[PDB]
């Protein structure tokens, strides 16, 4: 369940998320969905750089 079909090619702000999970193994499609500071979240390409970036940082906060 909880599924991403598209992700956000836009620009991420490392200060705005707050947290982070992999969608069900369910999926057709994997993503990383991003949970911001209000509680959105953002369906990110696994593959792409600044996701991987995005991980990385967050991760280093604990």
């Amino acid at each position: 369940r909880e599924c991403c079909l598209e992700y956000f090619k836009g620009a991420i702000p490392l200060r705005k998320l707050k947290t982070w999970y992999q969608t069900s193994e369910d999926c057709s499609r994997d993503a990383i969905v991003f949970v911001t500071v209000q509680g959105r979240a953002i369906c990110s390409d696994p593959n792409n750089k600044r996701v991987k970036n995005a991980v990385k940082y967050l991760q280093s906060l604990e």
